């Protein structure tokens, strides 16, 4: 089918009342009289298309006479796809579009619309207008840049982003400074006044290696340090640590600048780490290593830290704008249909491009960062409810080899405009120097999972000329979008099928819509108290079976089978991938390590666990 | 008796085992392994006195030709006068002086210096060569200003002392035309400054107007923020406020950039003020306004801010540094020799003034607040132990006179010294646009307790045309250097007699003045009850001279503070000690009088507190 007839499809389908608490709870624009300027979802569709459209002034191929009936193309597409709701971009793109700008432009009917009102909307956009949501900066070793990093996290924060950074820079506590002589506090601590600074500012990723001599104080140091999300930096390979483990091997924890050294079993180091996620969900593992083994730039740039989710490895002062597709609303009669959701992924990585070019940043070496790599998060959302539309138990197999087909068409498509764009539009700057033009077989992931792969090595080869984008794919959580577009979220499987709501106070009662259109409508009724008491099906008596084997939840997934089909995913991933690895409560210390250890044989490039009952 | 005569009394009096211990624990300089290059208070002494003369090199009235004996006869004269504990600078210029120059250049004889010599520790001064105890930043309305101020603390922690005023921060839940939000807050904000201090190795000042919209969370905030005193800043005159309190009236609370605003009975919110020092002793007041009436550079620059124990009220990004004559050396049959404690003066306002030019400030901003002002506070120290052997107690308006003429005495040779260093070196960049320029008669203190004002007006009229500094004087804590110099704290009343603090003293004129064996007898219960007042067959004269902090009444306190404070033209520190029956109507009582008064703030604590 025609992406425009699947639009036709989504379009005049409004949003459910779930989601509109939600829209006008922090998504309308309000006027500074703390009234309304838009009051449907519709509205914000409008401020987003217009907006983002904006952009194509800046495009080279277009001469004049053309550019306008052109740019109200792009509006109108923009418009159609996200009123669909069949791509969303994420949250801050979705607050900040437009701020700065005029109240009479951004709702006008489009054919009203001059020239000059687009150039208008590109010189209104003010200092908060930042439309992007991940972010790394990091913190050298010295006071001016821990607390020019402790101003530049505020900063960000401030717009709507979400920031982190690796700590392992910091020299151990205990170390001479002179400097002061007063002796170097430590990482630790001085992610205290990071915390403490966003307290006030109203989550961060911080993240310190495995070989530095504070790291068994840093696995610990939330027993407090609330706004972090705390992982554990890799920047070895993967096959060195598993490798060291697999032999009881011991491990140098040591800093450049200081002469505090110690020696631990690796093992100890890895129970330690498993307990305290076992006890409290932190820290997580970030694989630094193999973040970079697929960076087009390195070693000439670096990743070094994650934003707050873990789903962008970016360099120091980069940023990176994500949205997703609901691949949920792809489902036609048994198959995902191909033919819309590519011209869509044509359509989101445009649109993507081009929130890049309207978009203002609180630190210029961050425009800089940006402009320089223009690294973008095409992602979806929808896909466990997809499962369910096709009958594929997300558990499965099945499941992980769809999933990888699905992320290779997607990646597929996504590059191949990476490549028309950067023939229409002009190569990100730093394309020569990186991994596409010195390199040869140069993949940005791991594949070995599709039929695709030989069709998209081709593609990284026209990729040594015409290329837009660093990078271009990732999976988001996508907490609040997949609220907006009703659908599960990211590649997650859904945590429950049916929960109570309260109005605002009265128990509206919520099934999964997939479940509603499936299940017999008389089973339901009589099983539901039963469902909500238990939050699974699997137990539940005269339940058939295709549909508790169709309709599983997170904990009826066990653990290897979440961390499996994260791998699937990061096969045909650039960036990194959001996963939960969700665990029973009656899993052990030992049953979280395991998942570690196969987290190393696989392609993921990150961990988090989240024991049920821990917190 | 001249200086140097005065000088060789002292010279050799060994600072004692209490000193001396405290020298090794933090001033002696340790070389790169913790090994000792100073072993003697005359190290610290030639060190100081070299690389602070070395600011000589800078002399425009100079000829390089004369130049290296110029040097050497200030090297001279600051060593011995510092050798013999006659004058102190602030802690930071001990710690620091010296720090980045070749260690066989610092100690070596004064003979043997060449001229380049000096230029060799001109210019290996390292960015830790920080010599000034007392900053102020300002803190304005952005998330951008909030945080760039939290980094300067860190960077003069990291080297110094550090007050703001919070107040151009919008009030919480303010409109913030930034975002969604909602301001957090100075109070929220100040936890940033904190926390920021509570992991930068170096006490902070934290300044909220009492009509700023969150001035009762503020007056709350430490009944956490364990590294801040607390002050209320009282930016308009001290008579209106006396006034509306008189009148029962009424404050508005508003901010410029919110629409919270909210009316308090400033009899309410002083009572509450009161109520929490009471308890634990914050917040102190602080007179913004009246310092403002003094300040030579208003309304063009503004005091916002003091430093943490309030002594030096400075504008944005401005700095100061302290240093402190022990008076108690100076006694001399009967008498202050006031021959010697002139020379002094004079020395000593060079000196400070020299300490400028030899700084590293680790903030431009500040480097040029300090080059543009150059304010000194020189004070003093040892004056409760002068009392002692003036046989004047502390508590009486014999003491008091006698203090604001020593004040004034002293104010009236600094200034003229800094006449002499305008003409010698030339004027503090904005001379030209002060007070001291354009309006006649302004003198940057009250007077009107001393013989000496007339001299006084017409210094400050000749400073018309000379003056190297907008203000040269405070009265310090001296905390540290008053133990250096074995004498008594700033103008604080010997707290105790006899004392064990971490071990023993016990007063050194007292021992001088009392009748041994019946010391010995004595000795036991003066120890635990912490005064003579109910100790039998000790005189009554003894007794009314050696009054220790608790036996002088708070107003006799506030009083002798008005007394120095009429001869300052920065600020003071004074606590105003309370027994422990005082009641919350005892405090509001200290700050209606404090209102009527000349002092520029106020602290109180009530012994059995904290
Ligand atoms: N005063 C201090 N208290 C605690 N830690 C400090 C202090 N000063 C610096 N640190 C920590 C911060 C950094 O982790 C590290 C470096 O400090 P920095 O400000 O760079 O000193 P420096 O660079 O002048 O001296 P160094 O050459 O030793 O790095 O030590
Ligand atoms: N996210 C926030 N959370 C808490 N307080 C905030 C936040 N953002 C700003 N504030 C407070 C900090 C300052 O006191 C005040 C000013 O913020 P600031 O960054 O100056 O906004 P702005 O200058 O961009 O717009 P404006 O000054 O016109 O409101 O608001
Ligand atoms: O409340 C939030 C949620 C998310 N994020 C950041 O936005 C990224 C994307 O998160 P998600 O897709 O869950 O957010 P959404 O765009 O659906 O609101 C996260 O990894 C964080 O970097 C944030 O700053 N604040
Ligand atoms: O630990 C300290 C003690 C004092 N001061 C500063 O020095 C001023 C005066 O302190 P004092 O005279 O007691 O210090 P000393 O010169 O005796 O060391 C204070 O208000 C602060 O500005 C400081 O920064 N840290
Ligand atoms: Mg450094
Ligand atoms: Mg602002």
């Amino acid at each position: 089918m025609k992406l425009s007839d699947l639009i036709s499809r989504w379009i005049d389908v409004e949003p459910s009342k779930n989601a509109q608490i939600i829209l006008r709870d922090r998504y309308f624009m309000k006027d500074l009289d703390g009234n309304y300027l838009e009051t449907k979802w519709e509205d914000v569709a409008r401020r987003v298309a217009r907006v983002v459209a904006t952009a194509e002034l800046l495009n080279p191929s277009y001469k004049k006479n053309e550019k306008l009936d052109r740019i109200k193309e792009w509006e109108d597409i923009f418009f159609r796809v996200l009123k669909a709701r069949l791509f969303i971009p994420n949250s801050p793109t979705l607050f900040n579009a437009g701020l700065g700008v005029k109240h009479d432009l951004l709702w006008k009917p489009i054919d009203q619309m001059t020239l000059e009102d687009y150039e208008e909307i590109y010189r209104s956009r003010n200092h908060l207008h930042m439309l992007s949501a991940c972010f790394v900066v990091p913190v050298g070793d010295s006071i001016e840049e821990i607390f020019e990093a402790v101003k530049e996290y505020a900063l960000i924060t401030k717009v709507g982003g979400g920031v982190g950074s690796n700590f392992s820079e910091l020299r151990p506590k205990g170390s001479f400074v002179a400097g002061t002589h007063g002796k170097a506090s430590g990482p630790v601590s001085f992610m205290h006044v990071f915390n403490s600074a966003i307290s006030v500012v109203k989550a961060l990723m911080g993240i310190l290696n495995i070989n530095h001599p504070d790291i068994e104080e840093f696995i610990d140091a939330k027993k407090v340090l609330n706004f972090f999300n705390l992982s554990v930096g890799f920047p070895m390979d993967k096959k060195e640590i598993l490798k060291l483990y697999e032999e009881d091997g011991e491990l140098e924890l040591s800093h450049p600048r200081s002469t505090i050294r110690k020696k631990v079993k690796i093992r100890e180091l890895f129970r330690k780490i498993a307990t305290n996620a076992w006890k409290s969900g932190d820290p997580g593992l970030a694989f630094l290593g193999e973040m970079n083994k697929y960076y087009p730039l390195y070693p000439h740039r670096k990743i070094n830290s994650t934003n707050p989710c873990g789903e962008i490895g970016l360099s120091d002062y980069e940023a990176c704008n994500l949205g997703s597709i609901d691949v949920a609303k792809f489902y036609n009669n048994g198959f995902v249909d191909l033919e819309a959701l590519q011209e869509l992924v044509q359509i989101a990585v445009r649109f993507l491009d081009n929130v890049i070019d309207v978009n203002v940043f609180p630190i210029d070496k961050i425009t800089k960062a940006v402009k320089e790599s223009r690294r973008l998060g095409l992602g979806i959302m929808g896909f466990a409810d997809l499962l369910y539309k096709l009958e594929i138990p997300y558990n499965s197999q099945e499941a992980r080899d769809f999933a990888a087909n699905l992320m290779a068409f997607i990646a597929l498509h996504a590059h191949r405009t990476s490549y028309e764009l950067g023939k229409e539009k002009g190569n990100f700057p730093l394309l020569e120097i990186s991994r596409y033009r010195t390199e040869d077989n140069f993949v940005p992931f791991a594949m070995g999972m599709s039929n695709y792969d030989d069709e998209i090595r081709e593609v990284m080869k026209m990729t040594k000329e015409f290329r837009r984008n660093v990078a271009l794919l990732t999976i988001a959580p996508t907490g609040s979008i997949s609220n907006i577009a009703d659908t599960s979220s990211g590649l997650e499987p859904n945590f429950l099928l049916a929960y109570t709501r309260f109005v605002t106070k009265e128990p509206l009662l919520y099934v999964n819509q997939v479940l509603r259109e499936k299940l017999n409508p008389e089973i339901l009724k009589r099983i539901e108290k039963e469902l909500i008491e238990k939050g699974s099906l699997k137990d539940i008596p005269d339940v058939p079976e295709k549909i508790k084997k169709v309709f599983v939840v997170a904990l009826d997934i066990d653990p290897m089978d979440h961390l499996l089909m994260q791998d699937a995913f990061q096969r045909y991933v650039d960036n990194n991938i959001s996963k939960t690895i969700n665990m029973p409560q009656s899993a052990t210390v030992d049953d979280v390590l395991n998942v570690y250890l196969e987290a190393l044989r696989t392609n993921v490039r990150g961990i988090t666990v989240y024991r049920d009952g821990s917190l």
